[PDB]
């Protein structure tokens, strides 16, 4: 086919994210040609039609085929597609489009700073912080804190942030400075503490951050950083007391707090951040996906208002800031994040993730409750995941080469669902967009039961169930 | 006026690259707001039209106001704005553009991983060089050598690379394991090397380099990164017989060649690559502005065949590659990329910037290879720049706090002439889109003059000359 040639042409030329770049390149390794889609709807280049119950990476919220996103775009290229930002030159939707970001994180926040990744905007929050340090005079104040399976990006310094080991491990990462607390996850807890509660579970996190932080020296630690419910990580709620606990402690160490809101910034979580959702009070904040529902790249680190005054003494004492990428503030991204953003507000998506996201959470927990081959269910608003055991009353994991979960995630596909599944562990993950209605949860929860059944009674016939 | 109030607007909402943040927020320092632009021009928000002698940022290649391209990006994104490309997925304009790079970069690159700045793409490269030596079972082979002066990015690892105090100072860069030897820049040599010829200040860089790698331990070198001219540290050809040395000693220790191809790749200096002109063969190749001319956010990596074959072992040995961003392949940029190629192709853009570069070449040394300002008159191809000195036959550098640079470039901007006041020096630069005309060049270098002229009378009146 077409299709097949198209695959074949591009194994000869593109090295991909997260692919087997031998088995790929050699044709041992599938691939697929996505070619249209509308809604929550993607199409590949042979016309089969997916249901992506994942939103491209939790990205694609407001969905698929949006041609008056495409339209803002092009108004704005027929004027000017691109200017540097830098040295004070701006563009109109530039502007406008800061504006609106600090209409929605609220009071407390000052500024927006302008990038194309999630990953290039952590790589910004580190400056900041190592930055606001020196200005300070606190020389040795600069050790980051993130956590066991968080998910900040995927080059060096914002790969070392990230707390998995796919994005550590051949490549000498993390860099120093740069230090792992407790994973936020409550299923994952040790045997040893299987009676523990989950606010019980949310002192001991707080409880070992207090001690990594006496151990390094308080004088030591600038700053911690966390997604509000881990991503790529496992989707992962917080568990009950956690954000007060953490932030308590971060407060008697004067420690500054990046909430990394890439997934949850923009109603994913039925919230315009998930920070408002969970009580979290951030000095910086990390945003992308959802703000342009990846209609262009764009990404922001927000810049809360304690922050920025530091920032403006050290400009005063040093000059410019020395920072800045070609692209930041391109007004085409500006433009679609404006798009986006409006399209979000009039039709009410961020209540849709909070009210369909709901419904997702009790049809799963209907639908997968006491499956035998279901440890967990769990979730928030439109982000939710399946995560499996071969004994669900013993938190058991299974053995790691039984590829359970990339197994499930493919007995989906053949269902024509994407969900994908998640590193790490055998865990099947769903972040849909957040336009998805109610009867299409109905469709979802069916197809994801489907494969799961099919898997399940692959393992019984096989031995290991 | 409306363009004040929307500067002032912004003062309270953005933080720009390189800004003084402080005095922008404040109202005391100045604004721009860009909102139109044809061909070499771009107009602000009262209508004033400018020639711009940079390009935006040496990236505006095909120049301003292209709605080919504009209808490029939406003709795809009525198909489809965006899917993700990892696990072997791509889009059409993808692989068509993994084919169209490779075909310009030339026989012996094998691969292309797409993000969407430069930045961002040398956190690729220093990945790359990881992997490969962890692969190879030589854990020690990490090392970095970068340049003093070159420019590679604006993040942790990518600013630690470049070699510009900006990028480093207050943020406690750079990281472990980069280090930074001489600038390829014959002009700023020791007095005590006054009586070097180039190539001998060529082999002085050369033998430079050895040392350091015989210092360090040739097998705890993994890689050495350069840009074939250098942009941001001063617009400099390399001197005669640099290329040529450098390589030799480069495979004499097996160290990698990662040559940053971010402002020379297409077309800017005359060939398809600056590797092509200089007779470099490197291992991998970083690109961004001129892929698109920035109608799009777009960077890429280019990898050798020799590091591909690692790649490939150790993706058979250890599965997928640990590497991506979410926005990775993004199909209106690569839709932007292959128009942005056709038109350079279809033009002859290429050609034009050797043809009309050299004129301009031509024209600044007949204006200015005798000003009494200008201590060096430089460039090659659409690249040039001017260098000002007190006492041009000294090699003599002013005091940095007389700004003749930023005063120069000011006085540029009374002209309508944007050219740039390069970094850590009193440099006038320029990188005018490669469509330039003949007569364009002549009334750039007659604004130009006008302006250096106008400095000129003050530093003589002053008693600074
Ligand atoms: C040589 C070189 N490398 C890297 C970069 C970084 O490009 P980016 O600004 O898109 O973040 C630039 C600009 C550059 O000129």
């Amino acid at each position: 086919s077409q299709h097949q040639n198209l695959i074949d042409r591009d194994r000869k030329v593109t090295f991909h994210a997260s692919t087997h770049l031998r088995d790929f390149a050699h044709g041992e390794a599938p691939g697929r040609v996505m070619a249209g889609g509308e809604g929550i709807h993607v199409v590949d280049k042979d016309g089969r039609e997916f249901i992506d119950g994942f939103a491209g990476l939790y990205c694609v919220n407001i969905g698929y085929g949006r041609t008056e996103v495409a339209e803002a775009i092009h108004r704005q290229a027929l004027e000017l597609a691109y200017y540097h930002t830098y040295v004070g030159h701006s563009n109109e939707p530039q502007i406008q489009l800061s504006e609106k970001i600090l209409e929605l994180a609220g009071p407390g926040m000052s500024k927006v700073y302008y990038g194309m990744s999630g990953s290039d905007a952590n790589e910004t929050q580190l400056k900041i912080v190592r930055y606001y340090n020196n200005v300070l005079g606190r020389p040795q104040k600069k050790k980051v804190i993130a956590r066991q399976r968080g998910y900040h990006g995927s080059g060096i310094a914002s790969g070392s942030l990230t707390g998995l080991k796919a994005f550590h491990d051949h490549f000498d990462l993390p860099i120093e400075g740069i230090l792992h607390t407790e994973a936020p996850y409550y299923y994952h807890r040790g045997a040893e503490r299987e009676g523990m509660s989950e606010r019980e579970f949310s002192a001991h996190c707080a409880a070992k951050l207090e001690e990594m932080i006496l151990a390094e020296g308080p004088e030591t630690v600038a700053a911690f950083i966390g997604e509000p419910v881990l991503g790529t990580g496992g989707i992962v709620p917080p568990p009950e007391g956690y954000w007060e606990a953490i932030q308590g402690v971060l407060a008697k160490y004067d420690v500054l707090l990046i909430a990394d809101e890439v997934v949850c910034g923009f109603g994913r979580i039925g919230a315009d951040f998930g920070s408002h959702h969970y009580a979290i009070k951030p000095d910086l904040i990390t945003i992308a996906k959802g703000l342009t529902s990846a209609y262009q790249p764009l990404s922001g680190v927000i810049i809360g208002d304690r922050v920025w005054q530091v920032l403006e003494q050290g400009t005063g004492e040093f000059g410019p800031i020395g920072h800045g990428w070609t692209y930041s503030g391109h007004a085409l991204g500006c433009a679609a994040g404006l798009a986006n953003l409006a399209i979000i507000e009039r039709e009410g998506l961020t209540a849709n993730a909070a009210e369909t996201g709901a419904y997702l959470q009790q049809c799963m927990q209907q639908t997968f409750g006491e499956h035998p081959l279901v440890g967990e269910v769990r979730g928030v608003g439109m982000l939710a995941a399946l995560e499996f055991s071969p004994a669900p009353a013993r938190r058991a994991f299974f053995d790691p080469a039984l590829k359970v979960g990339p197994r499930v995630s493919a007995a989906a596909m053949s269902e024509n669902l994407i969900a994908r599944a998640m590193p790490q562990g055998d865990i099947l993950g769903f972040a849909p967009p957040l336009v998805t209605t109610r009867a299409e949860v109905d469709e979802i929860v069916a197809r994801a039961k489907r494969a799961v059944d099919k898997v399940t009674d692959e393992l019984t016939r096989s031995g290991d169930l």
